């Protein structure tokens, strides 16, 4: 059964009982692969790995000793960024080092929780409107 | 002073006066002992041990791995049963190892907190009402 869209493995799972092993088939970036999969249920998983616009992301909690802006806590607690590689979705994108992340996609982070909540989001996503102050200003991106 | 209600037990002590020593029998199921007890008020004690019914049970929490029933936690949040006493008063009863207790004296548990804090009633109770899922299904029993 060949699969594009949601309802066709749904359905397609509709069909098929459970505990015999699939050799379906994957891709990812650009490249498929052959796998083997025992139909497991809703009941029936353990667990697991994701990433997306988190792969080699170094970033961390913070109240930033440094200077000037605003009193409140509002417009700078979030997460600060260590490190960015190049292929992640941020640098194809204008996404650096020495930024802070205080949101993803319009809506608003107070840290590492928060960004990860938004950041297991991005691959439901074709791109993402992040707001990352820099050393003085909080530019909006288009994480593509 | 002679015993076999609470109301000798607490008016003897509406009785007695503070600190003295006080060489009491006492019995197990079948053996009597005498040993020696300082009276301490109930502003007054320094904590101890608590079997019966749990009695050297190894059970632990679960959300478990094997099929079907249902869709929900509220039948299958519980705990789950590695081993059953010989000496105790579930095989007494009817209860055994690969056994899950979902609810003890008609209320039901969620982990090991709800089974301890039911399982410190045990011994107000005559015989228990517990419900044990089992490997297909959900029974229950007369705990004397």
């Amino acid at each position: 059964k060949v699969i594009k869209s949601p309802i066709d493995l749904k359905n397609y799972i509709g069909t098929l009982e459970i505990g015999q092993k699939i050799s379906l088939s994957y891709e990812r970036d650009g490249e498929n692969k052959q796998a083997s999969f025992i139909l497991k249920g809703e009941k029936e998983n353990p667990k697991g790995v994701q990433s997306d616009l988190i792969d080699g992301l170094s970033l961390r909690n913070l109240d930033p000793r440094l200077k000037d802006r605003l009193q409140i806590p509002k417009d700078v607690n979030g997460v600060l960024v260590d490190s960015v590689k190049e292929k992640s979705k941020g640098k194809n994108s204008g996404f650096q080092e020495g930024d802070i992340i205080i949101g993803v996609g319009q809506s608003e982070i107070k840290n590492l929780k928060d960004l990860e909540q938004a950041l297991k989001q991005v691959n439901k996503k074709e791109f993402t409107k992040v707001w990352v102050y820099r050393n003085g200003f909080a530019t909006l991106l288009v994480l593509k």
